[PDB]
């Protein structure tokens, strides 16, 4: 499933993402937009280090979820990476919350730095009723 902008915005708000660890809802929307284009099935293999990014937030298999084929990996979210490909994004959200509980916060994703940081991100939630 590929979420529509406002549909996702309302879903994330209900899941308690607004202001989570100081991160505004619009920041999470900007992150999802640039990582997967709001597509829960997005997957990207990194030939360079043998890890894969999964789902709407493109969470990496080396640290956060287990896919079994990533060398020297941990599973901090204690989830199979398969869980991050579901239409129901509850597990992906719980794992995203875990990722930002680390010192880097939202900066853990380089795309956030490149296209969201210091930018006007209001556009991602405008008119959505959140
Ligand atoms: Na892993």
């Amino acid at each position: 499933k590929v979420f529509e902008r406002c549909e996702l915005a309302r879903t994330l708000k209900r899941l308690g993402m607004d202001g989570y660890r100081g991160i505004s809802l619009a920041n999470w929307m900007c992150l999802a937009k640039w990582e997967s284009g709001y597509n829960v099935r997005a997957t990207n293999y990194n030939a360079g280090d043998r890890s894969t990014d999964y789902g709407i937030f493109q969470i990496n298999s080396r640290y956060w979820c287990n896919d079994g084929k990533t060398p020297g990996a941990v599973n901090a979210c204690h989830l199979s990476c398969s869980a991050l490909l579901q239409d129901n994004i509850a597990d992906a959200v719980a794992c995203a919350k875990r990722v930002v509980r680390d010192p880097q916060g939202i900066r853990a994703w380089v795309a956030w730095r490149n296209r969201c940081q210091n930018r006007d991100v209001r556009q991602y939630v405008q008119g959505c009723g959140v």
